[PDB]
């Protein structure tokens, strides 16, 4: 059915294009001084193409014809000035990730899927752990940053 | 020199788009079970992705700005119907690959830019390997395709 | 010839830096930075080396070689905080890039192909020392606008 | 003696127009996208310069004068057209050092020299094993050659 | 261009040239009993052999068209009469090749040929080491032969 | 006190400037071919400038100011045209360090400063060790280059 093979190609798409913009928040941290977050976002880059990756063995697998489409710019980096608006933009980057896949589980379970749904389970659960660690970081962030170069002090140990 | 830092942040794009470009010759081979051949194009995706970081490891590191641009959709995979057609796409694809560094060396040249035309010297080498290479597996596979299931035995010797 | 005074100045520019680190070492171990004080001398050391492998390569080359004085560094005496200190040294590593580009346009000029190829490693090691300077001085400026934060630092 | 020394020191140009021989193979090769069959000959050019090296060292030790002659431009390459052709030259070139072995061999023993005849032996031994390697090679050669793209998918193997 | 093609392809022939000229001094060095420097001269000749071989692989990679010249009997060889004579043509050889490189070099250069550039870089920093070397032992060589045998000091090295 | 501060501070120039000397040295010798005592004025250099980075460091803990001053240009070196000669300035630039170390002694001895003394007594045990060292080389160079080249075959070995 083509509604399952739709949502299976944009999850394609928004794990490269979660990579990117991954890449564009290190490069940002980077472009500042902020070492330790630019390793820590070019890790999870890294990880993201990953699980993009992951979803086009399993379409080849299944017969689930898959056709790339283009990854957008990142954007948010045109207006991002500290490293709170970053790790704010990353955790909606993952709240969208995580949208996306319970998306994609739902048309699975309409078409009786067994097979997609089976191979989303950990994708599920991975995803839980993204969204707490995110907004653990951002937490500490956001507390951090109310003394002035405080959270400087941190990048430097953890990370 | 905002040609140099120009032609700099389109260099990452060209080295991004080739990745997935790779991964497009990839999905095409595996859909069409060359498994090998599929898994060569996947390595090369990866590698394609090393490149273009490395040149955004160096632009953080030498103040050149770099904004990251739409890696555009993959478009020789419509029209690919056999495994020659995918790797005579891939030479082409380096082949403009090197004509981008040279490009890029040339504008470094003429700003006098010492650190970004030594920065480049490996890329220049690794495209004459890459291009060898190339041209090699597309002689063997313009040869082999000659003789039906013969292609076949050779994504297998490897 | 152009090409061998520079190359003979670049020897003392690595020198003459090596000294300024020394400086830099010597007003943080005084102020009670040992975390800097240990970078700036281990820095002061790979001046050093850089200087040695240019005279090393220009006795190899028969570019003749006479040591000038190493000049007296002068920045210390006006330093007040590690914020003076480490822009002191952000500036004296411009000035040695710029050094040993124009050394590089002086060798592009008279076609050394082998004194170009001997200074692409150090392009690629200025390239690397400014950012890892621009990248400690943006973290010191930051820390430094709480009172005692920049210590929990060194240390 | 006179006729001993001349055909030792032509021995020497002998292994070394054999090693540049085997070079313009492995060029040739190379250029056609053979790199198994181009390292082959690379591995054997490197073989008889030693062999020439070889009959250096004991001309040296025997008090027989070298003077080291031009090593003159390979000329077949201009003829190949495929890897029969070059395995043919190949075996020929090995015939015609056996043929300037066996020579020195017959100067030798008339001039009643035994220890350059027991320093000939291995060489001669050599010879054999060499000529029979490179019959073997070509008939393989010229066999898998009978299917297109077949001969191809065996430089990959072998 | 033509030029850059023409100039590549005669490195080759330079350093298989070299080669050659190595081997002619190790023999005249063996003849006259000078061990040491005959395999120091051994070792060098493979080692330009290897020169020549890398050039003819980049060419290969690169789509250069190679084509083997005859590589010249050695001349210098001929009047050489001590040590002294073999090490200055040694020199005024390694001084030929670097000329040679740098000549290549410029030719790329004019081209914009930047893979070639890169390819020759490792050479340049060869030559410069090379000439080095050699003229180093030069120097010692013509200082210790001022007394008769000392010399043969050098060579058992 | 004053006197004993400054001789502290001025102890930091006179082994930056031995540094150079025999930096100046190594020089001279690797310009004329003696890489092995080349080897040798390099490794002293090295040393040297550990002496100063002693005094600079113990300066630093006792709260001994310390302001680096300019380091001489080397001079010897336009008039060295042996090596006798170069060796008999490096020996006459440790006599003067020598000198420098006991001047410094002294004026601890009468500040009764024992922290200083205690410092500077491995200092004075290597000066004697450094001038033995150094009469000694320059009694072999001085005996050996009354033959010529002799001198040459002993850099060599050493
Ligand atoms: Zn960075
Ligand atoms: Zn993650
Ligand atoms: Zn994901
Ligand atoms: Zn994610
Ligand atoms: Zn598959
Ligand atoms: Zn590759
Ligand atoms: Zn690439
Ligand atoms: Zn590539
Ligand atoms: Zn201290
Ligand atoms: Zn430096
Ligand atoms: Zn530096
Ligand atoms: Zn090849
Ligand atoms: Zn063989
Ligand atoms: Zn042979
Ligand atoms: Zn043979
Ligand atoms: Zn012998
Ligand atoms: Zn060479
Ligand atoms: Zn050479
Ligand atoms: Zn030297
Ligand atoms: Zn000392
Ligand atoms: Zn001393």
């Amino acid at each position: 059915s083509e509604e399952l093979l739709d949502l299976f190609n944009r999850q394609v798409t928004q794990e490269f294009t979660a990579s990117q913009v991954y890449l564009s928040a290190s490069i940002w941290f980077d472009q500042n001084d902020w070492e330790g977050m630019a390793a820590y976002m070019l890790a999870e880059s890294a990880e993201e193409r990953e699980h993009g990756l992951g979803f086009v063995d399993f379409a080849n697998k299944r017969n689930i014809p898959i056709e790339l489409q283009a990854v957008p710019a990142p954007v948010s980096c045109a207006e991002w000035s500290s490293p709170e608006d970053v790790w704010q933009s990353i955790l909606e980057l993952e709240q969208a990730n995580t949208r996306s896949l319970l998306n994609l589980a739902e048309a699975a379970s309409t078409c009786h899927d067994f097979a997609v749904m089976a191979f989303l389970n950990p994708f599920h659960l991975q995803q839980v752990n993204e969204e707490d660690k995110i907004g653990s970081i951002l937490a500490k962030v956001t507390d951090e940053n109310r003394t002035p170069g405080l959270l400087r002090s941190l990048d430097v140990v953890s990370f």
